DNA sequence: CACCCGGTCACGTGGCCTACAC
DNA sequence: GTGTAGGCCACGTGACCGGGTG
């Protein structure tokens, strides 16, 4: 009876530990995908979050800019294709 | 002496506690901020911490991958671009 | 219906460290 | 030296909510 509560209590503990350990693993995993946070580093959890949050934003900005460049090159290409098209019609 | 030992311990005890609230509260704030930057996890205020981690890691990887593709495309277009310019250049010297 | 179960959370606490002071 | 103040962490421990099962 009293022993039962200790058994429930203890199993709760080891349960919470395991859950907690998974959360740790996830922290280290996230950390390894942030370039600033190196391939190891002893970085506090709050830092890992804030840098991840920032990094995501930084990569977003890069992505939009790359897209702009892509669309820009496509404008130039099609412009050149159009110019080269008019070098065949005008070369009798 | 006596209980002044214990009186000191309670003080460190309380100040340590109130510190941990601030730190935890900040740690909470960082979690919500990260979560809002993950498209899948946006407009979902009730998101577990472990998910926010796993998806962030996942999202970062996909966007890394996407990024690499975009770059490769640029190199492809820029390759074609300069090729078109070069064909067009010596078709100008040979069209008098 | 009530009763647990698996998941999640915040909290109080002490154990470590790093660095800064006596 | 011997502190000691701060920051980070992982632990234990209650409470919460959720979907089943009896």
């Amino acid at each position: 009876m009293a022993t039962e509560e200790n058994v429930k209590r203890r199993t709760h503990n080891v349960l919470e530990r395991q859950r907690r350990n998974e959360l740790k693993r996830s922290f280290f995993a996230l950390r390894d995908q942030i370039p600033e946070l190196e391939n190891n580093e002893k970085a506090p959890k709050v830092v890992i979050l804030k840098k991840a949050t920032a990094y995501i934003l930084s990569v977003q900005a890069e992505t939009q800019k790359l897209i702009s460049e892509i669309d820009l090159l496509r404008k130039q290409n099609e412009q050149l294709k159009h110019k080269l098209e008019q070098l065949r019609n005008s070369c009798a």
